[PDB]
């Protein structure tokens, strides 16, 4: 969009309530949208916005990125509901994930022993999505607990809040003063040669596993960003989390195989888990 399609919807249908946080292209809100889900009058939505400052060509960056999600149909990726293109506010509508990001959820559980089952359950839902994504030649590049989203019924879905929430600023290194990088989630090949594949994603899934087991500790805590680079690229791995089940630690190690070709497909992982069930 360029070229509005059947996805285009009316600004009037979309009422915005409170804020969620800062997206790459502008703020993001809670809200409600009528006639966007069939057999359903009203729908709780995340309204993503561009900026009353940033003009046409970075307003197109935004829409054409969301044009990619039109292809998608996984109950385990966050759903595009519509677009609002013609008009100065310029916003995208998305199924509202009501329990927020998975890092926040896991941290909300700290201050009071999560079942192998519960964790295997989540890890399976996460791989469902990533399996679909990588199926459709889509490589996420920032798979992390902070980009997994939780539903009213505790279902996990792959999303992407972007690299720019105040709340997770310690999760990004500005390497070279070039882009923000999730250096703690990145494969040695992503770190050295800037290589991003479906297996760069399987590396980050292993880190997410680690996050699930730790109720979202900072990976490689006690290492500065430059030291993580050095550590991982030089063959270095994360330690087995305290009270981590073996099932789970051994997935993480398959995901952290140095040589990307030795790591498994999300399909391999879904297979691997779905026996333990
Ligand atoms: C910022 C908005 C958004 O644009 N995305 C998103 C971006 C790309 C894809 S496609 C991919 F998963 F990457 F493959 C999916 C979702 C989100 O997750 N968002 C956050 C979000 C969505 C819903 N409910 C929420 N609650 C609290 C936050 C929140
Ligand atoms: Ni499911």
């Amino acid at each position: 969009v360029y070229v509005p399609d059947e996805w285009e919807v009316a600004r009037e249908k979309i009422t915005m309530s409170r804020e969620l946080g800062q997206g790459s292209f502008g703020m993001v809100y809670e809200g409600v949208a009528k006639g966007v889900v069939k057999d359903e009058p009203e729908t709780r939505v995340a309204i993503k916005t561009v900026n009353e400052a940033a003009s046409m060509r970075e307003r197109i960056e935004f829409l054409n990125e969301a044009s990619v999600m039109k292809e998608f149909n996984c109950h385990h990726v966050v759903r595009l509901l519509g677009v609002v293109s013609q008009g100065q506010p310029t916003l995208v509508i998305m199924e509202l994930m009501t329990r927020g990001d998975l890092k926040s959820y896991l941290r909300s559980l700290r201050p009071e022993p999560p079942s192998l089952s519960k964790m295997i359950q989540m890890a399976g839902e996460i791989a469902d999505g990533m399996a679909y994504l990588n199926a459709n030649k889509f490589v996420h590049r920032d798979l992390a607990a902070r980009n997994c989203m939780v539903a009213e019924d505790f279902t996990v879905k792959i999303g992407d809040f972007g690299m720019t929430r105040d709340i997770y600023e310690t999760d990004y290194y500005r390497k070279g003063g070039k882009g923000l990088l999730p250096v703690r989630w990145m494969s040695p090949e992503s770190l050295k040669d800037g290589v991003f594949t479906t297996y760069s994603d399987v590396w980050s899934f292993g880190v997410v596993l680690w996050e699930i087991a730790t109720l979202a500790e900072q990976p490689y805590q006690g290492l500065s960003n430059e030291q993580v680079l050095r550590f991982v690229m030089e063959g270095g791995l994360l330690d087995k989390p305290d009270n981590c089940p073996d099932m789970l630690f051994e997935l993480m190690r398959m995901c952290w195989q140095y040589n990307p070709k030795m790591r498994p497909s999300f399909l391999e992982i879904i297979s691997s888990i779905k026996e333990e069930m």
